[PDB]
């Protein structure tokens, strides 16, 4: 025959081969690692988005990293003693805008540590989930809800109500609880208490949220920047024009002061220049390539556009580097340099902390965790099981079970290494579409994560106008849900459109779920009520 | 019989109601005046929902009317004479957060102005509907049109690149235009040559839009406010509780100080309370009401949302009072006292200014009302048309000429009246569905626009929080043609998921526009190439 068709033969008759059951679902060795390949290819923008997203949240470190600076900007602190010369002490406003020299390598350290922490999650969740459920599917930091996390949950830079380590004690809990529901099957009572109009609607809102955040400044490639009047307008100037808003006083007569205190924010605002940033446009460049890469069906649309954008921005000089002539550019290019490197996570492994329980925040993102990860993983499994072909008759495709155990372990390994809950990917029908079928497949996906461990220093270099475009597509390939919605009963129209235009209006997943709910209730009160009458008899 | 089959049997045998060929279309007079008053209760909501929004616009005043103001806020104008005291003369921040007093009061006169405006110009545009093209469609300036003119095309106060004259002067010339191409035939070129995923999604694009000024401040309930890190989080904490943003210059140690001639915005950011506004919670109760009149199937749902919160807001001495303690206050109250005014217009009739042809926003405004003009209006008099099952097997329903022709007449008119283009509201169907079938339901709906006049006092007496939930439901009733977007094609999905979502993050439906036929034209520059090649005989 072949040298293919004779290593087919014999694993699939080896005890290896029988474990995952390769003869009884046809396909045996080379199909499970072609499988492999496409879904890896498929969800690879993982590996550069995800980090990129957890690590603008800030990370472990707080205003104990930033380095005092001089009162001058020419001298370096070391030098700041002479005359009229003082150090300034950091203080909260450190973190933000300018931010202060350390905080900004240590956020850069998160990055790397939120790289490898990505990698390993995903890497743990595929064999989990390839060995003990035995299915093609492959498991990583959920889109969905990395963006909550970061920019929500724990804010910009730690701006948000609760912190990164609460944060990830959140994920911790809302992992085990997501385990212990589902190893007892009251998972599908949660599944069935959220309103089916909400529920499919919370997709397309994640959809829009991310979107959004691909059309902002320290997260895609702009487009969309501060105005006074209307809050949102067009960006995509250069940065060179861009200017920070302040918080002022008001009078009756027109004198404005500034506020001490105040939150400064990033260069938002375009002063001139509309539609000149080469960064937006390089973004826009890799916005149809991954476009394209779509429409023709070619697997790695987004690693394709994520690497033209990045491999662009990695020459030194242009206005599209990714090393600016700085400081941290300068070590940024260093990292760079060295094209592999085996990073160790010493910041945000084992950063658990669970001083916030008694807060509300946390367990508002906890409840909200929980719920996108029970919603989001029963669609997913049970579309991909359809797609496979192992949905019998009555609903049940055998590892179901050990499926959402295994997705729930997932989730709190990936909160003890810091990352955000890890889900089931939907990018695993391209490995189902070529003909994986056993869990050899996600094995397949986990040893592409290893290879994709070595690499951190070309994965910590991806600017924000490569992450950018594929935020956009994302949020697109998530809109498909809106055709489920009745938009003619406004009972179910009206909970959908709040639930879809909270989430990137309020900029946040679990206000988007709390208004779409408030409104379903609210909205089917004289339903429930006068069904309530009537099952008592007053009402015929 | 009775006196009302006797009214309905004269009129219908006389010359008045031969004109309006009642028999043959089986409704005499009563069913003719019924579907006007039911028409006329679902449209009613724009007589309060126009005026707001195009007074927000800043009318066709200037920094010529801004009073100067005291150095100090205590001591009134004129005695702003003394050691150290001088008058601080008027520029182009006395448009602005704080508003010069001059300046505000105009935009009251302007806002009375355009309340009789748009009762003109629907009450012509009704009555040229109905004589000349002789169906039941109502005319008033669109929901569609009205943000793009007042926030985006003008902006807030005049912070726009094109003034509210000349804004004008390109709904007129626009208005001429759609004129000139549905006498020639022509319009239909025209329709064909927007892309048919834009076409589709711009409704649902302008429909967020409107959803996301519901949820501004000056415009809607609150609830969304200015963030430093995200640009928009939850707003609806108690005006107290806001500050305003002023431009800054930030260096590499941490100070910052305010930017000389920066654009101070309005207070839309929170310091604490968040949804703790009472007007915010009075806006969701009148959501509420809009809501259940709208699934109950009531006709005026918004009218009767809109006046339940009005009214709760016409009381002086609440947190969510229309007339505040101040001296713009009882002014307002002083003319809301006069329940019954004939108001005359003074500044916006006949304010049309011709000096901006040559820029190219004036372009960009005038086509982008003109192809929002031709896809509304073609899309909905054919759906009114089939409502009424006057479209026959060719697609012709007789007075589709004289209809296009009198919604462009009516643009030009209320143009000429100072608002924004009038279109055939949807509405419509409403009277159609009761039975409405000639031209008498138009005018009937134009004798209702009769005495909507005197009535002034009350319809400028509207608040915010008022406006507010009737646009979020109107953004929700324009999102069901979502569901006519292939999602599943990415050429398709893309451009679509583009127009949806540009108009309400760049605020602005010709951005939306642009940047959905942008992607359009680029996603198929790959198919259109090959089809050329293959038809040149290149590829087979
Ligand atoms: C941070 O450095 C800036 C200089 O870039 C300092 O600016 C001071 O404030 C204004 C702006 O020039 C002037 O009135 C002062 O004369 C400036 N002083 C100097 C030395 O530049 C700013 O003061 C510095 N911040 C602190 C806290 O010292
Ligand atoms: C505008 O009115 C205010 C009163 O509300 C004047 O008071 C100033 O207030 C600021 C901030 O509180 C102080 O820093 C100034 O020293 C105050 N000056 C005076 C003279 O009171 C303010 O001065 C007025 N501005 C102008 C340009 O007249
Ligand atoms: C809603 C939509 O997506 C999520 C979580 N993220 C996620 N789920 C399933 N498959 C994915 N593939 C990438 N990101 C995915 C919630
Ligand atoms: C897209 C959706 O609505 C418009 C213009 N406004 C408008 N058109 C038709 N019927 C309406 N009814 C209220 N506002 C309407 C453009």
């Amino acid at each position: 025959p072949k040298l293919l068709n004779r290593l087919n033969t014999y694993v699939g008759s080896s005890r290896v081969g029988k474990r995952f059951k390769l003869a009884e679902r046809n396909s045996t060795f080379t199909t499970e690692l072609r499988a492999g390949t496409a879904t890896f290819l498929t969800m690879a923008y993982i590996l550069a988005v995800n980090a990129s997203i957890l690590s603008d949240s800030g990370g472990t470190c707080s205003v104990s990293d930033c380095i005092p600076l001089c009162s001058n900007p020419a001298i370096e602190p070391s030098q700041c003693t002479g005359p009229g010369l003082r150090l300034i002490q950091p203080d909260v406003s450190c973190k933000f805008n300018p931010v202060n020299p350390g905080y900004a390598a240590c956020v850069e350290e998160i990055r790397k540590d939120l790289i490898v922490a990505t990698v390993a999650a995903s890497l743990i969740g595929c064999v989990i989930m390839g060995l003990m459920a035995n299915l093609p599917l492959a498991l990583a930091p959920g889109m969905g809800t990395n963006a909550y996390f970061a920019y929500t949950v724990v804010g910009f830079h730690g701006s948000g109500s609760i912190s990164y380590r609460t944060a990830l004690a959140a994920v911790f809990i809302e992992g085990l609880i997501f385990l212990f529901i589902s190893a007892i099957g009251f998972r599908a009572k949660l599944a069935k208490l959220v309103p089916k109009p909400v529920r499919i609607s919370s997709s397309a809102g994640i959809g829009l949220f991310l979107a959004f955040i691909g059309l902002q400044n320290n997260q895609g490639i702009g487009l969309v920047g501060y105005s006074p009047s209307t809050l949102v307008t067009l960006a995509a100037c250069p940065a060179s024009s861009r200017i920070s808003l302040a918080p002022v006083i008001t009078s009756a007569n027109g004198t404005v002061s500034l506020l001490a205190g105040g939150s400064v924010s990033g260069d938002i605002m375009c002063i001139h220049g509309r539609m000149e940033s080469p960064t937006f446009w390089l973004g826009i460049v890799g916005f149809v390539i991954i476009a394209y890469c779509l429409v023709k069906n070619v697997k790695g649309a987004m690693i394709y556009g994520i690497v033209f954008v990045t491999a662009v921005s990695w020459f030194r000089n242009t206005e599209v580097t990714a090393f600016p002539n700085t400081s941290a550019g300068d070590a940024a290019h260093d990292y760079f340099k060295k094209i592999v490197d085996v990073h160790v996570i010493k910041h945000t492994a084992g950063a658990l902390s669970f001083s916030g329980i008694n807060k509300g925040h946390f367990w508002e993102a906890l409840v909200t965790f929980l719920y996108v990860d029970i919603l989001d993983t029963t669609g997913t499994l049970y579309s991909m099981a359809r797609f496979a072909g192992f949905v019998d008759e009555k609903g049940d495709f055998a590892g179901q079970y050990f499926a959402f155990m295994s997705d729930a372990s997932a989730i709190v390994i990936g909160s003890l290494l810091g990352t955000s809950p890890v889900t089931v990917f939907i990018e695993s029908s391209t490995g189902i579409r070529e003909g994986g079928r056993t869990g050899l497949t996600a094995i397949t996906v986990a040893v592409y994560f290893l290879l994709a461990m070595f690499f951190t220093p070309l994965l910590a270099s991806i600017p924000a106008w490569a992450v950018g475009p594929p935020l956009i597509l994302v949020g697109v390939m998530m809109m498909k849900s809106v055709t489920e919605i009745d938009w003619e009963d406004m009972r179910e129209a009206i909970p959908a459109f709040v639930t879809m235009i909270l989430m990137p209006l309020t900029y946040s997943v679990a206000y988007g779920l709390i208004g779409g709910i408030g409104s379903y209730v609210v909205l089917h009160l004289w339903d429930w009520g006068e069904e309530g009458l009537v099952k008592l008899g007053f009402l015929k």
